[PDB]
């Protein structure tokens, strides 16, 4: 199933999470504040925890066919050099609302925060090893296999 | 009093609060997870806000006269271009504790997290103006004075 990757914004990203980045957003004159771009939600109890997940880069062509999702938490990464990366994203209460499948690939000045159970893909980098910072609880998600989506970048 | 700012490392900035970084850190294999570099700390609410701070570097000579501190959470401030950056900080429950006053320089390479309630000085870049990936809880912040100090390099 062909899966088209398109550019993220924050207009399409919305309904799947948050996109972190300054661009066009409100700040306030302090040091510019660019504030509340996302919102950490850890539940369970769990405590919210800083990392760095250091991905290898993907190489072409991209194949996936299953995505995992934290029921009770949000889970943010940010590139910590400017590079580009690969995110793809799906709703639906119990399983994958293919309807709603999307992939994106960010500009180099974002980072993303998946809303508390939204189905997306393992991470993975692009082009290059990148260092991801990650904010999330601290293996408790949910594995689900969907058909076989071949990623599209033309176009 | 001149204050002499040192390199920051993970062993020196433990009991202020915690280093982000990746070097000689503890891993798991997955893509390599290097795991809870530093724990998020929020009271009273229920969530955490991730901002950006887009800082102006600081005039040179630097002179500080104040320190600030957040007792509902911790601090935390990743740059997001492999930038250097400068941090003081000091311990004291009621006071700046100057027997605790220290001053840092990052390799480019780490991020801080500040402790729940630890003073610290209100952001500033370094050389260049630096967007700061922020964590912490989004008022509430104590300030008080501290001795003029003069902050000295390398």
């Amino acid at each position: 199933m062909k899966l088209q990757v398109l550019p993220l914004s924050q207009e399409a990203f919305s309904a799947y999470g948050d996109v972190i980045e300054t661009q066009q957003r409100d700040f306030f004159h302090i040091v510019e504040r660019y504030h509340d771009l996302a919102l950490v939600e850890i539940l369970e109890q769990d405590c919210t925890l800083i990392s760095i997940n250091r991905a290898q880069p993907a190489n072409l062509p991209l194949t996936i066919h299953e995505l995992e999702r934290h029921p009770l938490g949000t889970q943010a990464f940010i590139p910590m050099k400017g590079e580009v990366f690969v995110v793809v994203v799906a709703l639906g209460d119990d399983k994958p609302d293919l309807s709603t499948l999307r992939a994106f690939i960010t500009n180099g000045e974002q980072g993303v925060n998946y809303h508390r159970n939204v189905w997306h893909h393992p991470l993975f980098a692009w082009q290059r090893v990148t260092d991801f910072l990650t904010i999330d609880r601290g293996d408790n998600c949910d594995v689900e296999s969907i058909p076989e989506q071949e990623l599209c970048f033309a176009l």
